[PDB]
C-alpha cells in the first residue's frame, strides 16, 4: 500500500450539492491547496434512533446516484484516486457508535438481524456503484463501537460487499478502539479515526503499532483533523468543543501528527477531516472555527508535507 494522501469531501452534502459548479469549485481547490492525491467521499444514510432498524439512503440528506457518480467520474478528471464511505447517522442526533440492539431477539424488539439487513442492503447498493465507477477503496463501516461485536454479522455484511465489489475493503473503527475489531482478516486494510490529543501520540502510536503488527494487513487514518478552536488539540474528535477560535491551534494539530506519524513507517496515510462541498470563501476563513482548512494555516502545513511524501 502506497502512502495514501487523502482529504474527505462531501460531509456536507445534500441532494442536488453534486451537480453544481460549486461542488467542482471546491474538489479542485481541495486538490491544488492540499496536494491530496485521494477524496474520501464520506456520506451519511438516515436512521431514526440509534435502537431503530430501517437506514434511508433515498431523501433529501443523500445525494443521489447519478450525481454521486458524475461527482466520482469528475475526480478521476482531475487524476484523484476515490475512496467511498458510507456510514449512517441519526436523525434525533446520536452518534452511530451507540446503535445497539439487545444481545437476544425479544418478542416485538428491534433485533440486531433485522438492522444488519437494512444496513447490508444499504452497503450493496453503494458497493455496486464503488465497482461501476472503479473506486480504488471501500469503508463498509465507521466508529460503529458497540456494533463491532456482533463479528459473525460483520463478516456476512463483508462477503455481500465482496460480491458487488473486487476493490479495497476496510473498517474504520474509532479512537481507541483499533483492537476492538475481530474481523480484520476479513478486510484488505485496517483504519481508525485518528483523533488523538497533541501531547499523547507517543503513547497511542506505540498501543496502535502492536495491534498492527497482529495482522499482515498495511494501516492508514482514514480520518484525523482538528478544529480551529482553543482546547480542539486535546480533543481533536469534539465538533462542538467550547472554544475560542483559534487557527494556530490546528495548524500546531497537524504539524505535530505528520513529525510523529512520519517516523512509524506502518502509518499508510490520511483521509483528513474534512473539506465541505459548498466552501467557505476565503475571506471568512480567519473567523471560521471548524476542521476546514483552506484559507488557514494548516493548509499550508498538510500541503507540505503531502508533497514530501
Ligand atoms: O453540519 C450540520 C449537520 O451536522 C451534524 O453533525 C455532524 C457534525 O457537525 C460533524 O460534521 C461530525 O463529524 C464527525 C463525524 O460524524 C465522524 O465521527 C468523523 O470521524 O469525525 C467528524 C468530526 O468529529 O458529524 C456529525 C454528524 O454525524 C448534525 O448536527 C446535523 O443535525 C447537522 O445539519
Amino acid at each position: 500500500m502506497e502512502f495514501i494522501k487523502g482529504f474527505t469531501f462531501g460531509w456536507d452534502s445534500q441532494k442536488g450539492y453534486f451537480k453544481t459548479e460549486r461542488a467542482k469549485e471546491s474538489l479542485r481547490l481541495m486538490q491544488e491547496r492540499t496536494a491530496s492525491e485521494y477524496v474520501i467521499v464520506a456520506l451519511a444514510a438516515l436512521q431514526d434512533t440509534a435502537h431503530s432498524t430501517e437506514v434511508d439512503f433515498q431523501g433529501s440528506h443523500m445525494v443521489d446516484d447519478d450525481e454521486l457518480i458524475e461527482l466520482i467520474d469528475y475526480a478521476k478528471s482531475l487524476g484523484l484516486k476515490v475512496i467511498l464511505k458510507p456510514t449512517v447517522n441519526c436523525r434525533n442526533g446520536t452518534w452511530r457508535a451507540h446503535i445497539n440492539f439487545f444481545d437476544m431477539d425479544i418478542p416485538g424488539e428491534p433485533t440486531w438481524d433485522e438492522w444488519f439487513e437494512s444496513y447490508i442492503n444499504y452497503q450493496k447498493h453503494y458497493a455496486k456503484i464503488a465497482e461501476k465507477t472503479n473506486c480504488e477503496m471501500f469503508v463498509v463501516g465507521c466508529e460503529m463501537v458497540q456494533a463491532e461485536r456482533r463479528e459473525d454479522k460483520w463478516r456476512e455484511l463483508i462477503a455481500e460487499v465482496r460480491k458487488d465489489y473486487r476493490g479495497l475493503v476496510t473498517y474504520n473503527t474509532d479512537k481507541y478502539q483499533e483492537d476492538n475489531v475481530k474481523f480484520w482478516d476479513a478486510l484488505d486494510v485496517i483504519s481508525s479515526s485518528g483523533y488523538y490529543p497533541i501531547n499523547d501520540w507517543d503513547r497511542q502510536l506505540d498501543r496502535i503499532e502492536a495491534v498492527v503488527k497482529q495482522y499482515d494487513k498495511p494501516f492508514f487514518f482514514v480520518a484525523a483533523g482538528c478544529p480551529s478552536r482553543s482546547g480542539s488539540a486535546l480533543l481533536p474528535n469534539k465538533w462542538d468543543l467550547e472554544g475560542a477560535i483559534n487557527l494556530q491551534e490546528q495548524a500546531d494539530y497537524y504539524q505535530v501528527m505528520f513529525e510523529k506519524t512520519a517516523s512509524r513507517s506502518w502509518v499508510g496515510g490520511f483521509g483528513l477531516w474534512d473539506w465541505q462541498t459548498y466552501l467557505y470563501d476565503e475571506k471568512d476563513a480567519t473567523k471560521n472555527d471548524d476542521y476546514g482548512v483552506f484559507g488557514k494555516p494548516a493548509e499550508r502545513v498538510i500541503k507540505a508535507y503531502y508533497q514530501s511524501r
